[PDB]
């Protein structure tokens, strides 16, 4: 393999969608042959504009098949023309394994309303035996893999390519790398005691919300000192750095405070980065006061979240102390719980 | 154990009513064929409004049936047009087990007075003999369980989903929505009669020869009485686009005065922009106009591409007179050129 | 891509490749060509060699 002078890279992208499927209590199927039991639509997140469903008919489709289980993957809303796949169907069987896996070679076009599968997937008697354990409880387990091919595209890279190497845009760390060299600062500033020499030109620039205080009545007199006390230096000097640099590289370890500045000053990139740092942090401890700070900070999809998470806790979630303070402080968020578990779930 | 990007999950919900019914001094069954005898109506909590009832014929529905004693079950209520149900019936024996326990395959669908049930239960003999325990103290017992089956319901989780959605970039728009809202206005620089509004440190920071003299000590009178001649107020309107949005969308028909400012004021970004621009501009005609504003411009890239192809190009590009003109101009170019072609073409005579 | 090399660079090819069979005379094959796009005279005079890696 010598060097090439001139090189090419093809790329047809691939997305893999990945789904479960279950049904319960299967031998009350209730019905005779031809009938359908439609799946809800799922994606993925690129593009999320294609939405698939399963068609699954217990009784044979057909007079052939009879005695036979069916299932067809259906395309129901297509953004584009036509979009190129291939599916890969599986029965998980009792312990978890993939089972009777068939696919299709042929990568399918879909349209919208075209439906493509296996009528002749798997015996009807096959699955109704015990002994297999292909229906464990009355409960079917299926799971489809659905692989979209997408454009070719070629990036070129035939040599000499205007050699010369290009930076990228320079105004993040040029930026960044004037706060520590504390140069053009017209002005002073004082957070707790403890000064951090910056100026208010590209902080109005870069917050509304101060712009919109500062040009109301206070650079007129205390342009010069302005009084910050809801934070601590150290998330001080990390919102500067996110205002100046573009980034939170400090983020897990005070996530939470950074998150309640965030708040107070309606920055909501930095909430929404503060709330991935916790999402993934969600445990039974710590659930109660994740839910006040929630209801505090108004972030509606962490609260979403955390009440998913006591859902799916709620056998060990509720006795600790922290929710029983949350439940003596806080009716309306045990109201709102109540209203998600109860309603939305059952 | 498969992780599924999303996962569904679909109930087809069963409520269960389960009732009992014994009819003392059942021997006595006081009437021959076609007596039918009801019980009463009954029901669990949910939704309470499906009522259901017993009609058993203790001889039987019709002379197939004289040795068997037949049972139907019938839905008397019902708010909705169909309810599909599958009913069991069972005969408690003296020890109480289920006895001649018999189910329906089928979900039946019943409406308002329809009736599915076994005509085939059991035989009358076989229900008479006292061996057998299934009349125990003249009294029938009989026990059926019926299970209704309702719409399913889709819960359509999705794992992770599209996670909290997040809004727009705020990296350099907000120098954009600042520029917009016009606010701030540290300096009014007329350069061309036209105004135009900047400040000092994103300037100083892009551009260092504008930071170059604001260096000295001085700014007020400089920001006041700025000259600026070198560039045009276009391309200084098309610097703070470029500046400000991050964008450039007209470069490619102002690419030569763009890489002038960008010479006069150190942009090596730029230069190597609107180097990069040109270099998809040659054409058979004027390669001799761009090689001459390369070569002023000190642009050594686009030389070097320009000069690669006036050496392929030679069968066609030394027949415009760019070529003798430049010739008769630049000596020194000539000069370099044979130099260079000498240099490559060390063979033939 | 449309490729050459940085001499002599006005001779532009691309490389046709057909993953199934081009004709059914001579299916079950990867038919490879070499097409010239781009070229200033009346014809050029070339061998190529494929190779698959």
């Amino acid at each position: 393999g010598p060097v090439a002078e001139s090189w090419c890279y093809t790329q047809i992208k691939v997305v893999k969608f990945s789904y479960m499927w279950t049904i319960n209590n299967f031998s009350f199927c209730r019905e005779e042959m031809g009938e359908v039991i439609k799946s809800s639509t799922f994606s993925s997140g690129a593009n999320d504009k294609l939405k698939w469903c399963l068609r699954v008919n217990p009784k044979g489709l057909d007079e052939e098949s009879k005695d036979y289980l069916s299932l067809y993957l259906l395309l129901v809303s297509c953004p584009k023309s036509e979009v190129r796949a291939k599916f890969k169907f599986s029965i998980l069987n009792a312990k978890g394994e993939e089972t009777k896996a068939m696919e299709s070679q042929r990568a399918y076009r879909f349209v919208q309303g075209k439906d493509w599968g296996f009528k002749k997937f798997i015996r009807r008697d096959f699955l109704l035996d015990e002994a297999n354990g292909l229906l464990p409880d009355d409960k079917l387990t299926l799971f489809c893999e659905v692989s979209v091919v997408q454009d070719s595209v070629n990036i070129s890279g035939q040599n000499t390519m205007n050699m010369v190497k290009v930076p990228e845009c320079r105004l993040a760390d040029e930026l960044g790398g004037l706060w520590e060299n504390s140069r053009f600062t017209d002005c002073c500033l004082c957070v707790a005691g403890q000064e951090f020499q910056a100026h208010k030109a590209i902080l109005a620039a870069r917050s509304p919300v101060f712009s919109a205080m500062f040009e109301h009545e206070m650079e007129e007199s205390k342009k010069n000192r302005v009084e910050i006390n809801d934070v601590e230096p150290e998330v001080f000097k990390e919102m500067m750095c996110f205002i100046y640099t573009g980034k939170a590289p400090n983020l897990d370890k005070m996530a939470d405070d950074l998150l309640a500045a965030a708040d107070k000053y309606a920055l909501e990139r930095l909430k929404v980065m503060c709330e991935d740092a916790l999402c993934s942090n969600l445990s039974v401890e710590n659930a109660a006061e994740i839910l006040i700070l929630a209801d505090l900070h108004s972030a509606d999809q962490l609260k979403t979240q955390a009440v998913d998470f006591i859902n799916y806790h709620a056998s060990d979630v509720l006795e600790t102390s922290g929710w029983k303070s949350m439940v003596v402080s806080h009716p309306h968020l045990v109201a709102e719980a109540y209203r998600s578990l109860a309603s939305a779930q059952c």
